[PDB]
DNA sequence: CGGCCTACG
DNA sequence: CGTAG
DNA sequence: GCCG
């Protein structure tokens, strides 16, 4: 089992569901402390054995496994033992938890307000409400929607929404293209948002188009929320049987030259990227991001044509969409 | 021990 | 500060 | 919390 989560396939579902799900527990309880490296570590952790490929059944299965030391050993061993891990029931319940996860749930709200609030003793949305002129507008959008941000989005509902996306491209730039990315090109079928790569064929085409598409959006009246640019984050009305929703709806633009490195890094996980960036840092020498590929001794950025041609520059076997749920 | 991804709004 | 994978 |  290598180290990193990039250096083997992930598949969307496995063996090892109720082992992960714990160690993932800790990992966001961790997050809301502010210890990104415990998070990380039970985040890889995690994900180790989201990469098995049978389930742990015996603590010795453990030993040579990356990111398993005491701690997260002594997690799966009480789940083998007695179905339940003691810390991570106690975190659960544990109302500073609760709240900080019903606060960072809310779109405008991070780790750093959440805790904020809680110190403040504010603990229920509707403590949230009954104070709104401390909220930004975003936070405000956030509240108002969070019911139907809540309910996950389908990848039934997912074609719709694409139309919609690519006849305001078309409008605001014939030619232009529209990519499914984040989780539902990974294979979700369900997910909290959707995540849209716009680019063109001809380089420079895409320069100022993010504000075109989303005033075309915006005047189909399909625009619940959103703020040059280049990453929109917005509130979309989404048709409901004699009704509709609200869903969360990043769409991002790229050039051409750029989109197999934006497609990288917008089609995740997020534990995929971060990991891939580290290699490619750590072990490589090489700067990675959503826009390229740099040494940083030659001075250079390396050109991609597709996703297969970075993991070749990385040294790295390719992974399909589908094998990168880290 | 230091490091832990790396951007944009 | 928020947001993205 | 763990790697290296
Ligand atoms: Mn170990
Ligand atoms: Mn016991
Ligand atoms: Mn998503
Ligand atoms: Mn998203
Ligand atoms: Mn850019
Ligand atoms: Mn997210
Ligand atoms: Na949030």
């Amino acid at each position: 089992m290598p180290a990193y989560a990039c250096q083997r396939p992930t598949p969307l579902t496995h063996h090892n569901t109720g082992l992960s799900e714990a160690l993932e527990i800790l990992a966001e309880a961790a997050g809301f402390e502010g210890s990104e490296g415990r998070l990380l570590t039970f985040c890889r952790a995690a994900s180790v054995l989201k990469a098995l490929p049978s389930p742990v059944t015996t603590l010795s299965q453990l030993q040579g496994l990356p990111h398993f030391g005491e701690h997260s050993s002594r997690v799966v061993q009480e789940l083998l033992e007695h179905g339940v891990c003691e810390e991570v029931e106690r975190v659960r319940r544990s109302e500073r938890y609760q709240t900080m996860k019903l606060f960072t749930q809310i779109f405008g709200v991070g780790v750093k307000t959440a805790d904020r609030w809680y110190r403040e003793g504010l603990r229920t949305l509707d403590d949230l409400r009954e104070q709104p002129q401390k909220l930004t507008q975003q936070q405000k959008a956030g509240l108002q929607h969070h019911q139907d941000l809540s309910t996950p989005v389908l990848r039934s509902d997912v074609d719709a929404l694409q139309q919609v996306v690519e006849e305001a491209v078309g409008q605001a730039l014939p030619g232009a293209t529209v990519t499914l990315t984040g989780g539902f090109r990974r294979g979700k079928l369900q997910g909290h948002d959707v995540d849209f790569l716009i680019t063109h064929p001809k380089e420079g085409q895409e320069a100022g188009l993010l504000p075109r598409v989303m005033c075309r959006l915006q005047d189909q009246g399909l625009i619940l929320y959103h703020q040059a640019f280049e990453r929109s984050f917005c509130i979309f009305r989404l048709p409901q049987p004699g009704s509709w929703k609200a869903v969360r709806v990043d769409l991002v633009v790229a050039p051409v030259s750029q989109f197999p490195f934006a497609l990288l890094g917008w089609t995740g996980s997020k534990l995929f990227q971060r990991e891939l960036r580290r290699f490619s840092r750590k072990e490589k020498g090489l700067w990675l991001n959503s826009h390229g590929l740099f040494d940083p001794e030659q001075k250079t950025f390396f050109q991609a044509a597709s996703e297969e041609d970075i993991f070749r520059h990385l040294g790295l076997e390719y992974l399909p969409p589908e094998q990168r749920n880290a």
